[PDB]
Parts: structure tokens; sequence; C-alpha cells
């Protein structure tokens, strides 16, 4: 996906509640830096829902394709007030800025 395009769309849809960098605020949603490869519900020192700790999944492309689609129907319970991204296209370019900016 294209770096510069996913953080338009990562401004634009997700910054209000979450920041990337590392050692970066906890705000509504939890810092996201080292989220590749970690399992769900691992940001320290973040109160996550039971929902969220107990998923059980490792994050990566494949399953945040999933996720950000609808995030309720990957994770019902989830306190994350998100609609999601229909678009494949726009999930895959996020995830490309994502995948780059949470491993800085
Ligand atoms: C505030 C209204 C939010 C917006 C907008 C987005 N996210 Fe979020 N996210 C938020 C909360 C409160 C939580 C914790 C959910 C819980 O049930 O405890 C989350 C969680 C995530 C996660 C999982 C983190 C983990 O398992 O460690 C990811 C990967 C995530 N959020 C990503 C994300 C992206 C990419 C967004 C823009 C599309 C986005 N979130 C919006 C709060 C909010």
């Amino acid at each position: 996906g294209d770096v510069e395009k996913g953080k338009k769309i990562f401004v634009q849809k997700c910054a209000q509640c979450h920041t990337v960098e590392k050692g970066g605020k906890h705000k509504t949603g939890p810092n996201l830096h080292g989220l590749f490869g970690r399992k769900t519900g691992q940001a320290a020192g973040f109160e996550y829902t039971d929902a969220n700790k107990n998923k059980g999944i490792t994050w990566g492309e494949d399953t945040l394709m999933e996720y950000l689609e609808n995030p309720k129907k990957y994770i019902p319970g989830t306190k994350m007030i998100f609609a999601g991204i229909k678009k494949k296209g726009e999930r895959a370019d996020l995830i490309a800025y994502l995948k780059k900016a949470t491993n800085e």
C-alpha cells in the first residue's frame, strides 16, 4: 500500500483516538506502537475491554484488513467507536502506514 495516503487516512479517521510513536500517550484509544506481531490488548497501561483483551488474535496485515472493515463485527463488545473503512484500497494504504509508523 501507499504510506503517504495511509498517513492521511490515519489523521482523518484514527489520530483523534490513537498515537503511533514510541512512548506516545494513550488517548481515548491505546498508543499503537509495536502492534504488528502482538496479540490483542497488550499496550502497557491501557484499560481494554475484556472483549479486546480476550479476542486473542495476532495483529498483522490479514487481521487488520478484517478488523478495520467493521471493528464491532470482529470484536463484539469493543469500546472502539468506529464504523469501519469499507474500501479495500483505503484499508491497505492505512495498514502500510501503520506498519511503518508503529515500528519507527
Ligand atoms: C475513538 C473514537 C477511536 C477511533 C476513531 C478509533 N479507535 Fe481504535 N480503539 C479505540 C479504543 C477505545 C480501543 C480499545 C478498544 C477496547 O475494546 O478496549 C481501540 C482499539 C484499537 C486497536 C486494537 C489495539 C490492541 O489490540 O492493542 C487497533 C489496532 C485500533 N484501535 C486501530 C484503529 C485504527 C487504525 C483507527 C482508524 C481507522 C481507529 N482505531 C479508530 C478508539 C478508537
